[PDB]
């Protein structure tokens, strides 16, 4: 296809601008290619990939959240440039890179500031996900305890994150990035 060739110009920019080296992309589109031959990954193709690693939950929110954050030129379709660029800042990138991915994935709405509506709505994703929990302590609930973590990171109170303050409140507390495995 157009997208099920890796073009030589691909190539070029993703060594570039990530942490593999040629030889390494070349075998990723192997593996890209085998798991997606059409060489265009779908959201319900990405989300069918998080089912087969967390069974027992419904990683559907959650994965659908980070094919947002993949899916960098809005097209609806993660291309294995997406994906590389991805994987190369998730597993090689340094803890600012990281952590401005991350921001990106909590900026649900990309205005560029983390409500905590939209800290809530990851957790909740991550917890349906990998296994919701009973609470009894209505002071002692996740929303209450990301309440706590945003405030401290929320320096100026107005009741949103940039991501300077979501970057160096994340160095002092990194727990909303060990959420990610991220950190
Ligand atoms: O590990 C990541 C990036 N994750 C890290 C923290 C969660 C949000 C971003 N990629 N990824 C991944 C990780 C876990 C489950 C599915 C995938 S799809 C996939 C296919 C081939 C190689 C890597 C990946
Ligand atoms: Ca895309
Ligand atoms: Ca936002
Ligand atoms: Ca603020």
């Amino acid at each position: 296809k157009k997208n099920s060739k890796l073009k030589q110009d691909t190539i070029d920019r993703l060594t570039t601008d990530t942490y593999f080296t040629e030889k390494e992309i070349r075998q990723w589109h192997k593996g890209f290619l085998k798991d997606c031959p059409n060489g265009l990954l779908t959201e319900q193709g990405f989300i069918k990939i998080y089912k087969q690693f967390f069974p027992d939950g419904d990683p559907s929110k959650f994965a659908s959240l980070v094919f947002r954050v993949f899916d960098e030129n809005n097209d609806g379709a993660i291309e294995f440039e997406e994906f590389i660029r991805a994987l190369s800042i998730t597993s090689r990138g340094n803890l600012d890179e990281k952590l401005h991915w991350a921001f990106r994935l909590y900026d649900v709405d990309n205005d560029g500031y983390i409500t905590r509506e939209e800290m809530y709505n990851i957790v909740d994703a991550i917890y349906q996900m990998v296994g919701q929990q009973p609470q009894t302590e209505d002071e002692n609930t996740p929303q209450k305890r990301v309440d706590k973590i945003f405030d401290q990171m929320d320096k100026n109170h107005d009741d949103r994150l940039t991501l300077e303050e979501f970057r160096e409140g994340s160095k002092a507390d990194p727990r909303m990035v060990q959420a990610l495995s991220l950190g």
